[PDB]
C-alpha cells in the first residue's frame, strides 16, 4: 500500500490517464487503445481467474504463455466432431468450474440508486458554474433571479433523474427472467434446472409443450422449426437443421439461437431432442445486442465541439473584464469586498448562467411537434443530426413495398393458348381454375381468420367463395421443400369423383404434368414473369377414381401471378428526396433482380439511366461489370460485397459512391455497409423496420423504424406512421430544429455582450447598474423571447441547401461583431449625447454604486439598452430558407410588441419607484433618444441582410472528393 492519493484529493478529471497514474502504482490495470479506464479483478475459484469486465466480455488473460483473451467460447478453431463428442452433461464437478471461467448466463443491470445518479449528473464542469453564480448572486440580488435559474436546474435534473431510471426500469422487465428447463445429467437425469445456471459444456432436453428458451445450444440430435419472431425479425418457423460431423456461424442454420421459442420439437430418432450449449447469456446473440444499446455511440456533431469552444472565448473575454473592472472599481474608491464581488458580477454577466437551458427548451420544442405528428424520438439530441443528413439508406419488406404479398390474378392454359392475365378470379366463370386455389390451401379456420403462411391467405380472398360449396376431404401429401409443391384431394357435390388439384414451382411441376398439356411456350413466358420482379407458381389437376399416384401425367392449368406492390406513398418520396441533392440506397436481404425491378419502379434508379450489376468471383479474380437497359449508379450483391471489401479495399471508395441497390445483404453484413459510408465522410440515415434491420439500424446516423408504437429497442426514432413519408418531416425538423440552435445561441451571446457593454459602460462614473433593472432584463426580456422564439415550426418545400452546423465560422463571428458594434454605438452615443445637454447634472460620484440611484446617466443606459436586447431577437431569427416566416409565430410578435410597449412606456411619460428611474425627464429629447433606438432596430435588420449576402470569393469531405474524381473519370471502364 502507501501510494494512495487521498490526501491529495480533499485539497480540490480532465485527463483521466495522468490522474489514475499517480493515484495508484500486471494487477489492476487496464489501458488499450480506448478510454483506459476499467480497473478491477477478482481471481477467486482458486485458480487464475482474469475476471475484469468492460461491457460483458471478461477478457481472460494476464500473459501470454498461460493466458489468452477474448473469454467469447475460446476455441475458435473448434471441431464440429467435438459437440457430437460431447452430446453428454458435463461433470457435476466440472459444471462448477466451467461455472467459474463462464458467465452465470444472467445480463444483468446495476441498481444505480439516488445519490448515485445524482451525483454522476450533477458534478459536471457546467452544473458546478450553478453553484458558484448562484452562491455569489445571493451575496447581493437574487432572491427573484437566484431561484428562478436554481428552481430550472432542478427540473433539468430530475427530469434526467427519472428518465434513466427508468431505462433500467424497462431493461430489468426485458430478459433475465427464470425458467426450470431440465438438461441431460453426467449419467441419465434431469433435475429440471433453472435456465440460468447453465454452462457451455451441458447440453437441453427442451420440453415440446412450453419453455421460452434458456440459452444458444448446437443441436447434436434433432429437428425443429422454432418461433424466430425475437431473432431474425421473420416470425414463421424457420427451418433449422441438426448439426452434421466433421465455426458456428457458419453452421447458422445447424445451431438453434435464445429466444427460440419452440414450436415442432420434432425428435424423429427417439424419445427426445438433444441440444448441447455454445455459450452463455453474457456474450450471446441477443444478450450482446440488450448490452449494446447500453454503451452508446457519442454523437460527435461538429455543433456541440463549437459550442463548447465558444464559450470558452467567453470565458477569456470575462477575464479581460475583470482585471479592468478590478482597476476601474477601485480607482473610484470603494472599500473593497465590493470590488470583488463585482468582479464576479461581471464573470457572471458575461457567461450566460442560462444558456443551457434555452437550448434545451428549443430541443423540447422539437419533440412536441414529433409526437403530435407521429413520429416518437427518445433521445432529443438526435434530431439535431436529422436535418444534416446525406445519404438515407432504406429497406424493402414493409418499408418501400408491402409486407405481404398479393395476386394479380391466374393465368390459364386451354390447350397451349394461354388465355390471359385475369384480374378477378370471380369474373372468369367457374370451374377447376378456381376450384382449385381457393381450396388448395392446409389453413387452419379456427377462431374466424384463417391462420397459416402469409402468401395463401391473400388466394382465398381474390375471388371469394364461401367456405364449409366443397369440403377439404384429406391432404394426401402436405407442403416440404423439397418436392417444392403441395397436392391438395378435395371432391365437392354435383360431381361424380374427386381430382387431384395440386400448385407448385413451375418448372419442377410441369414437367411432370403431361407434355401435351404444357407447351414449349413455357420456358419464356417463365423469364418473361420473373425478370420483372414476380413470384410465380404453377397449378395443376388430375381426376381420382395416400402415394404420388395423385401427382403424374398431370393437366397443367395455368399459372399464379405473385408480387409485393409498393406502397401509395413510396413513389412520391423517392422523388422528393433526390430531387433536394440527397440520394437514396436500399438495402436489400431478397434476391437482386426482385430488387431492381423496385428501384426501376419507385425511383431510385429513374428511368433513361445506367445501371450495372457487379460480380466479382470466392476466387480474387475480375469484376465482369454485367449491364442492364430498359447520373450513374451500379447496383450489387450479398456476397460480392464481401470480396471487394477485403480483396480489393482500395477500389471500394469507387464502388460505395455509386452503390444504390445492395441486395443478398447479411443482417451482419449491413452494419459495416452503413459504417464504410461513415468513414466516407457521409452522414447516413437507416429507414426500415423487417426482418434485418436490427444490426445497421443503431449503428447509422438517424435510425427510423416503421409499424411500430413505442419500443426502446430500436435507434432513437421510432415512426408510429408505416410509410416512408416520414423520413421527409424527420429531415425538415432537423433543419428548422439546427437553424433555431443558431438563433438562440446567437441571441444568448448577444444579450450576454450588450449586458456586458452596459455594465461596464458603467462601473466607469461609478455608477452600477440597479437590481430591478437587472432583473427586469433577465427574466423578462430572456425568458420570454427565448422560450416563445423556438416554436416557428417547419417549412413545407425542402431545399438543395443544407444548414451550415459550424457556429465559429465566419457567418456567426461575422454577425455577432457588426451587430455589437451598432450595439455599443447606439448605448454610448446616448451616453456622450446625455452629457452635453444643457440641463443635465452629473452623478454624486463620491459617495456609493447603489445609492447613487435616482440619477440620469443609468436610466439613458438602460432605456437604449432594453430596446436593444428586443432588437437583437427579432433580428437572429429569420425563416426565408429553412423554419417559416416570423409572423405565424403570434405568441411571439405579440410579447415583442407588448413589452416593446411597455419599455416606451417607460420612457416617454410612471414606473420610477420601482427601477430606480430618474423622477422625470423634462425635456422633449426622449425623442432623439427614441430615435437612436430606431436607428438600431432599422440598424440591426439591414445588416443582418446585407451580411446573410456574403460570397467571399477566395470539396474536403472524401465524398466529394470521389465524386469529382469519378466525374472525371468513371469507373464502370
Amino acid at each position: 500500500i502507501p501510494l494512495l492519493l487521498f490526501r491529495w484529493k480533499p485539497l480540490w478529471g480532465e485527463g483521466s490517464l495522468e490522474p489514475s497514474p499517480q493515484s495508484q502504482a500486471g494487477a489492476w490495470k487496464d489501458t488499450a487503445q480506448l478510454h483506459k479506464s476499467e480497473e478491477a479483478v477478482s481471481v477467486g475459484q482458486k485458480r487464475v481467474l482474469r475476471y475484469y469486465l468492460f461491457q460483458g466480455q471478461r477478457y481472460i488473460w494476464i500473459e501470454t504463455q498461460q493466458a489468452f483473451y477474448q473469454v467469447s467460447l475460446l476455441d475458435h478453431g473448434r471441431s464440429c466432431d467435438d459437440v457430437h463428442r460431447s452430446r453428454h452433461g458435463l461433470s457435476l464437478q466440472d459444471q462448477m468450474v466451467r461455472k467459474a471461467i463462464y458467465g452465470p448466463n444472467v445480463i444483468s443491470i446495476p441498481v444505480k440508486s439516488y445519490p448515485q445518479l445524482l451525483v454522476d449528473e450533477a458534478l459536471n464542469p457546467y452544473y458546478g458554474f450553478q453553484a458558484f453564480s448562484i452562491a455569489l448572486w445571493l451575496a447581493d440580488h437574487y432572491y427573484w433571479y437566484a431561484l428562478c435559474i436554481f428552481l430550472i436546474s432542478s427540473i433539468s435534473i430530475c427530469l434526467s433523474l427519472y428518465k434513466t431510471r427508468k431505462q433500467s426500469q424497462t431493461l430489468r422487465d426485458m430478459v433475465k427472467l427464470s425458467m426450470r428447463v431440465c438438461v441431460c445429467r453426467p449419467g441419465g437425469e434431469e433435475e429440471w434446472v433453472d435456465s440460468s445456471e447453465l454452462v457451455p459444456g451441458d447440453c437441453l432436453v427442451l420440453p415440446q409443450e412450453g419453455g421460452l428458451m434458456p440459452c444458444d445450444a448446437a443441436l447434436v440430435a434433432g429437428e425443429c422449426m422454432v418461433n424466430e419472431s425475437s431473432l431474425t425479425g421473420e416470425s414463421i418457423p424457420v427451418l433449422k437443421t441438426a448439426l452434421p460431423e466433421g465455426c458456428a456461424e457458419t453452421h447458422r442454420r445447424h445451431t438453434l439461437f435464445c429466444g427460440t421459442l419452440i414450436l415442432q420439437a420434432r425428435a424423429y430418432v427417439g424419445p427426445h431432442v438433444l441440444a448441447v450449449v455454445t455459450r452463455t447469456g453474457f456474450c450471446t446473440a441477443k444478450g450482446g445486442l440488450v448490452s449494446s444499446i447500453l454503451h452508446p455511440r457519442p454523437i460527435n456533431f461538429k455543433f456541440y465541439k463549437h459550442s463548447m469552444k465558444f464559450v470558452a472565448a467567453l470565458s477569456v473575454l470575462a477575464l479581460l473584464g475583470t482585471i479592468y473592472s478590478i482597476f476601474i472599481l477601485y480607482r473610484n474608491r470603494v472599500p473593497l469586498n465590493e470590488i470583488v464581488i463585482r468582479a464576479l458580477d461581471l464573470v457572471t454577466v458575461v457567461v450566460p448562467p442560462a444558456l443551457p437551458a434555452a437550448m434545451t427548451v428549443c430541443t423540447l420544442y422539437a419533440q412536441s411537434r414529433l409526437r403530435r405528428q407521429g413520429i416518437f424520438c427518445i433521445h432529443p439530441l438526435r434530431i439535431n443530426l436529422g436535418g444534416k443528413l446525406q445519404l438515407v439508406c432504406f429497406d424493402k419488406t414493409g418499408t418501400l413495398t408491402e409486407d405481404g404479398l398479393d395476386v394479380m390474378g391466374v393465368v390459364p392454359l386451354k390447350g397451349q393458348a394461354f388465355l390471359p392475365l385475369v384480374p378477378e378470379p370471380r369474373r372468369l366463370p367457374v370451374g377447376p381454375l378456381l376450384r382449385a386455389l381457393a381450396t388448395c390451401h392446409a389453413l387452419s379456420r379456427l377462431q374466424d381468420t384463417p391462420v397459416g403462411d402469409p402468401m395463401d391467405l391473400k388466394m382465398v380472398e381474390s375471388t371469394g367463395p364461401q367456405l364449409q360449396v366443397p369440403v377439404s376431404v384429406l391432404h394426401r401429401f402436405p407442403f416440404s421443400s423439397a418436392l417444392q409443391r403441395m397436392s391438395v384431394v378435395v371432391a365437392w357435390p354435383g360431381a361424380t369423383q374427386p381430382e387431384a388439384y395440386v400448385k407448385g414451382s413451375p418448372e419442377l411441376v410441369a414437367g411432370l404434368c403431361n407434355p401435351e398439356t404444357v407447351p414449349t411456350d413455357f420456358a419464356q413466358m417463365l423469364q418473361s414473369y420473373t425478370a420483372a420482379g414476380y413470384r410465380v407458381v404453377a397449378l395443376a389437376s388430375k381426376p381420382l377414381p395416400t402415394r404420388d399416384t395423385v401427382e403424374g401425367d398431370l393437366s397443367l392449368l395455368g399459372l399464379l401471378v405473385m408480387r409485393n406492390l409498393l406502397k401509395p406513398q413510396t413513389t412520391p418520396v423517392i422523388q422528393a428526396l433526390r430531387r433536394t441533392r440527397i440520394r437514396a440506397v436500399m438495402v436489400t436481404g431478397d434476391n437482386l433482380q426482385t430488387a431492381v425491378t423496385v428501384a426501376r419502379g419507385c425511383g431510385m434508379v429513374a428511368p433513361q439511366e445506367h445501371l450495372i450489376i457487379v460480380h466479382a468471383t470466392g476466387q480474387p479474380a475480375s469484376l465482369e461489370f454485367l449491364p442492364m437497359e430498359s447520373s450513374r449508379h451500379l447496383a450489387l450483391s450479398g456476397p460480392t460485397f464481401g470480396i471487394i471489401v477485403k480483396h480489393f479495399p482500395k477500389l471500394l471508395p469507387k464502388v460505395l459512391v455509386q452503390g444504390t441497390v445492395f441486395a443478398r445483404m447479411a443482417p451482419e453484413q449491413k452494419t459495416e455497409l452503413v459504417c464504410e459510408l461513415q468513414k466516407l465522410q457521409y452522414c447516413v440515415g437507416m429507414c426500415g423496420d423487417g426482418a434485418n434491420d436490427c444490426g445497421a439500424l443503431k449503428a447509422a446516423d438517424v435510425g427510423i423504424s416503421l409499424s411500430q408504437a413505442e419500443a426502446s429497442v430500436v435507434s432513437p426514432f421510432t415512426s408510429s406512421m408505416a410509410s416512408i413519408e416520414c423520413v421527409p418531416m424527420v429531415i425538415r425538423e432537423g433543419r428548422c430544429s439546427l437553424d433555431t440552435s443558431f438563433s438562440v445561441f446567437k441571441y444568448m451571446a448577444l444579450y450576454s455582450l450588450t449586458q456586458f457593454i452596459s455594465v461596464l459602460i458603467l462601473y466607469t462614473i461609478n455608477t452600477n447598474l440597479g437590481d430591478l433593472q437587472f432583473l427586469a432584463i433577465d427574466l423578462v426580456i430572456t425568458t420570454t423571447v427565448a422560450v416563445l422564439m423556438s416554436r416557428t415550426g417547419p417549412a413545407l418545400v425542402l431545399g438543395r441547401v443544407r444548414p451550415p452546423g459550424a457556429l465559429l465560422s465566419v457567418p456567426v463571428l461575422s454577425s455577432l461583431l457588426l451587430q455589437m458594434v451598432l450595439v455599443t454605438g447606439v448605448q454610448l452615443g446616448g451616453y456622450f449625447l446625455t452629457l452635453a445637454q444643457p440641463w443635465f447634472v452629473p452623478l454624486n460620484r463620491t459617495v456609493a454604486a447603489p445609492d447613487n440611484l435616482p440619477n440620469y446617466e443609468n436610466t439613458v443606459v438602460f432605456s437604449l439598452s432594453s430596446f436593444q436586447y428586443l432588437i437583437l431577437a427579432a433580428a437572429v431569427s429569420k425563416g426565408a430558407p429553412f423554419r417559416r416566416p416570423l409572423y405565424t409565430n403570434v405568441p411571439f410578435l405579440v410579447a415583442l410588441a407588448l413589452l416593446s410597449s411597455v419599455l416606451v412606456g417607460l420612457v416617454l411619460v410612471l414606473l420610477q419607484g420601482p427601477l430606480a428611474l430618474r423622477n422625470i425627464t423634462d425635456t422633449g429629447f426622449k425623442l432623439l433618444l427614441l430615435g437612436l433606438v430606431t436607428l438600431n432596430f432599422v440598424g440591426a435588420f439591414m445588416l443582418e441582410s446585407v451580411l446573410d449576402q456574403c460570397l467571399p470569393a477566395c470539396s474536403k469531405k472524401r465524398f466529394k472528393q470521389l465524386e469529382r474524381e469519378l466525374a472525371e473519370q468513371p469507373w464502370p471502364p
